[PDB]
């Protein structure tokens, strides 16, 4: 993804003027072959209008300018982008909350899961290694990133996500479907033999476990659900087929036509239709807002950075259930056990703007 | 269902445009009837305009097709097909999330319903069968596909969804509404029953696998109203005459008149309403989207694929119940036992274009 | 509620334009009154246009007929009636979601209340008991059907919802306010004292039945909310006055003013303002789904069936908690225990047309 | 609120247009002064036109009329209308479903704390009236009418929702921020206390109550933040900007020119701008929708019964939990214990035009 | 955050009208740079055209007015404005629901980590401490306010949040990623501990702990994924394109031509283009509407207040598990024990316009 939080982090003058100048992950790069062809195919038209067409050719192809500038109806293309790309939108921001992230689980396995011996310390990097297998087997099924990355279930094994003896039991099972689930069912028998030898020591905290494993689960699911459910492919086509039938209607209908014969509306030399071609970066780049984003697992520079959100799960979890598994600093007070109350101090660059009267309801000030 | 998840992974130049060369799931298959019989219609009422009306009834033709071009108001059918067709593909979502999918189960059943012997594996079968036998019978009450595949209750006891002496519990059951629930109060049945032998070893797994039924079983009652309530008839009428009207203006408005009368913006002769045509597939395609969406349930290109859903988690969770319970591989270190980080290495195809920056926080920079 | 699902299925030629001939929750049976009254007070205007006006008369009105037809705006209707009916419409589907619903309750019921003895089918029975007589109490409050059904509470006592007893406790009940809450008090005193004597027989049984009943009892408080407070009264006078000013707009802006005056885009005589007319039947008739969904409680036709489902809930849950309590089928081998993988048949009807690739991810096929 | 649900119950002929003859809660008080201010400077404007301005000055006047009825784009200050009420009114109702509503709380409470006793009886109570003491503190913190009736904590005190020794232990809390949440932390120690004694009999009671009370903490904490977070005030001030500058447009755009200088369009006197006063009764009105509901806490009519519901809530949980506090009637036949079914009477009103064939699914009239 | 609740509690005759006079967090202070650059722009196009250009550069220069004034499409950007606004709305609705707040998390600690002594005290702070510590870590990450007072980690050190042998676990663990999430592991290894001890008394305390934990942890990393996955940037930069290009053609089509060549809609010098400056304020401040809210953890007037949500949570928190743990009042009769009823008095501003009738339900006044 291209994160530009950080720029409009204040409403500045020029702020979304300058976020036309950035190119990574931009319309720009985006839309520029096609407003290339466009242009093209305009000033092959409008070359072909001024030295080729005859006298009595001109007067057709002028008839057929002012036909097509009818039918360039700008507003209802507006409305199955609107409609659409908030449709895009919405699965695309479903499908980064699907995304498998093992935090939840690994805050339940640090706390549930005991013992400081090997045996212990090998029952909660096994339930964070079963759930980021998880993760690596969805990821790879619906992200060309973590595909490329992960080619074979070999290269998962010599990555350590899953074991040899794994790789047997899981290359054994006889299932057409894919296997992502497989290893949700061995944390679920993992999870239940812990709580067989008193590592897991309440049947709550086992009950947590297989709750957090659930939605852990189910996130995986619903990632297979929508690489597999598309947006409804006749609503893409609606959408493309509104949106280029403008741009046709724009390419004849735009074009300069001669003065002399003083057409209304037409009375003008630019030899760059400059208004229809930003009408081409709002409409052409509208829908490729729904082009980026109805795949957001692609290799677009604002597709998800799903092999990152690999390595930072499987990095950050084996950190906190393997070395800050029970290493509290010893229980000691803090700044404010003499204090009744407990306030926070203020930098300068933070002391001089706020400290405002506190909030305490709209009806006080009555 | 139709997938091109893969085709529109990364935003190409010709990217959207390609889909309009499918066929499977497209406009094209979804329209082409009606758009030949509208644009038959349009030429029977060209060749009249021709061939058969006498002079003065030209005229009188004449002053009717300047009057439907003034109706043919293309920006308010947009409306009430983008926020009706929105609701129909809000309605079709979640329907597809009402799934009666049997995986959350699996994981509560192949956790907490133990034993290796031919009771414990008999048990585990059983609940998640009844599960399967509650899926097959919502669906095959709202889905034409499985309903052609189960025709009848003893289709079901053939399939081995259901056994003879269940066969009979559920006919002798007096209820003349739909009996889809009745294998969900047999898992209650079967899991205090498993309960009570200690099979199921403690109540917070016996309360999962009850809380995980009712979510269960609120999904195939989820299927059932929306199967029962559809979208409101007028608003499907509303939307159906409002689309309607726009075509029946559009085959008089845009008829090609005779350019010697010197009607203006009717100085044309196309022969075929080209760019009507174009309108026909944005606003008569925008309402097949709802018209393959509103049940979603039939035998559509786009519609779901029901009985791959009932041969997955039928084959999958007698697969993580019965095979997959309680073999785990033993446990055995990772890759990443002496190693205090946890990184997969990278194939040469993803090493070269990742390995960037991670991201801390936005506020970093400063 | 009238329910077309199986009409609609798949996408066919005539589809949503054979919805146009039912007559059962339609347009016409919604919108015939008001087509009646507009159409006859256009006769009526145009009728004294013609024989009762002076020719100087007529002047004056030619000049009002041209001034109404610059403000039929049918534009900014549309967004009114847009934003207004999808409130309306997510309003409407929240309140079926609301329904009491009893299918959850009684599936706890059956798995954690016990005995086989006349006490603990007894408890069983009362506790279903209760829940529909919230269910019952709560719909004769927001429903017209089901207060014609009950419009005492001597009728819900005859009816068998309530017994002679637990009428004298709830008529002694010092409370100005609606009483639906005071049996799902009862279902919490009633499955205490089932705890105590250990028929409820642990404690995360008796915690998952009172979070049942809170979800049950909160889908009843969303009834009297919904009930309660409406759409707003002044966001339902926006929007029919701006339709019906639209539509006086309309009965002066379109009629057919005298062609011998020569007046533009007015040179025809129809008679009937049939597009002003298919007009009205998309204005009128989308605020027409507003007007039929506002209460969906009534007895408008696509209102909801709400004595059916107190009828389906009070039957199925006295069939799921005494007869269904705890008689299985003994636990006997299915059809796939000899077999590794389990896969039900196909009929002829769906093998032929399916049996095709298994989608394993977007990305396999790289 | 003003509430019409029993109204519009059935879509009726004149059924919407009966709603614009109610005065409570109307378009009609929101908007009479607005629209007497409007006309009349409408007709200040009108006057000057016809007594006041010379001729020459008149012309300068007409060319402004002809400006600024280009300017009159009705169409974009719907959508600035059609989003932003859209927000409010989303707003509007999650503020009405984050009432402090202590039905929840009241259904555990009888359920689990226990004894007819005068401490058991005294628990059950303090913990209601905590629940209602975090319910009036929040809603006389973002509530005018109940800070009207609640303006000092002694008027609190006296209202019995706290006491004077409760009323000490707040006010020596040291902490500048609203205390709202204190009575929750309140039932927190009291639940505490009551599991110690044994009056809540089992840990998984105790940890219901404490989910319970987060539910009801955090919708309380939710009216603080509603009230808090406003609507942003940039949005609420171009909502206002575009509604009053297109009643700018209209009150210059709108006047009736002299006929006689034959400006197009302006052929006309009315002396009332009357579709104008419509389009300022859509607009402005579509406007008050929001300025009504963006503080649904205040005393419009149309604003929330929040002294109502505190009433309510205090009246009936006191009466749950007190009273009703473990007496059933004794566990006694329904009607329908010698029926296998279970159907319950109709009316005559109802047997009649009900009774039709059960609802299966879609699929079995195929 | 700017709140105006207050004054908008009551829809009043000037109501939002008075919210223009505003200047905190207001569209003036976020558009009067661009407004007096936009009209400082068309100023000097006016000036160029009256006193620069010769005479047939200004015919040329008044065919590129006509030309441009043909492209200002004012419609079609409220829907790319619409559409996108509430995209960023719902954005920052939901950012303000993920604010790391432990209100949740202090009412289970003051409920289940038990004891009066000091090492329960220390237990019971520094559960809140921790999540307080996730919380500064996590909102310096993405608020510049926070990292203003918080630029180092010895600044949280040195607050207090953190301390010395808390700071040296907290840098010598190995990742790369952001370390928010550790205090979350903390907090799991702390109630670990406590349940070991028995100061949590059962394991459904603890259960619930670690549930509220989960909850509190998942929005710390809601509001990172908000901060790293922005808005599009395709999508934020078409919005800027869409306004600023309907800009470009306003500064150049708005221009007032000379009269005295007769251009029509031309008639007029106001020399102040009024109406395409109310035009700015509408688009470009709905522009601005989303450029405050994009990134709400900036130092707008609009942005949210978190330095005083971290100084709210620790006092308050703090403030509820040290002095107020387990500090009732004895346990005492109320106002309405000798009462069979309970309703709390009114004052005299609040008797006499409430006490009307009970709203029961909508079918009852049948
Ligand atoms: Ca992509
Ligand atoms: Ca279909
Ligand atoms: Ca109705
Ligand atoms: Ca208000
Ligand atoms: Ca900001
Ligand atoms: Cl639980």
């Amino acid at each position: 993804t291209v994160t530009y939080t950080a720029r409009v982090a204040k409403a500045r003058f020029g702020g979304f003027s300058k976020l036309l100048l950035l190119w990574r992950g931009s319309i720009y790069k985006l839309l520029w072959r096609e407003l290339l062809c466009f242009l093209g195919l305009f000033m092959a038209l409008s070359a072909a209008y001024r030295f080729v067409l005859t006298e009595e050719q001109k007067r057709y192809f002028e008839k057929l300018v002012l036909y097509c500038d009818r039918y360039a109806s700008l507003i209802p293309v507006s409305f199955v982008l609107g409609f659409y790309v908030t449709l895009v939108v919405h699965r695309w921001w479903n499908q980064y909350l699907s995304m498998p992230l093992t935090d939840a689980l690994m805050c339940v396995v640090v706390g549930t899961v005991h013992g400081h011996d090997e045996r212990g310390r090998l029952y909660r990097r096994t339930l964070m290694r079963y759930a980021g297998l998880s993760g690596v087997l969805i990821l790879r099924s619906v992200s060309t990133a973590v595909f490329k990355r992960f080619p074979t279930i070999d290269h998962v094994v010599e990555a350590g996500f899953m074991t040899r003896e794994e790789r047997k039991k899981f290359e054994n099972l006889n299932s057409s479907y894919n296997k992502y689930w497989v290893p949700c069912v061995w944390f679920c028998n993992l999870a239940a033999q812990a709580r067989r030898e008193g590592r897991i020591r309440d049947n709550g905290a086992f009950k947590l476990l297989l709750e957090e494993l659930n939605v852990f689960r189910s996130k995986c699911g619903m990632l297979f659900h929508y690489d597999w459910i598309s947006v409804p492919l006749v609503y893409t086509q609606v959408v493309t087929i509104a949106v280029y039938s403008y741009f046709l209607a724009c390419l004849i209908g735009r074009q300069f036509l001669d003065p002399a014969q003083g057409y209304k509306d037409h009375d003008l030399d630019l030899c760059v239709p400059i208004f229809t071609l930003l009408q081409f970066f709002f409409y052409a780049g509208w829908l490729k807002v729904a082009e980026q984003l109805i795949n957001p697992f692609g290799e677009d520079d604002d597709d998800f950075e799903t092999n990152f959100l690999i390595d930072r799960c499987f990095q950050v979890s084996m950190l906190a259930v393997d070395e800050m598994y029970d290493d509290l600093a010893m229980l000691e007070k803090d700044l404010y056990w003499d204090a009744a109350e407990a306030r926070a101090p203020y930098t300068a660059a933070t002391a001089f703007l706020m400290q405002q009267p506190s909030f305490q309801g709209s009806t006080f000030d009555i």
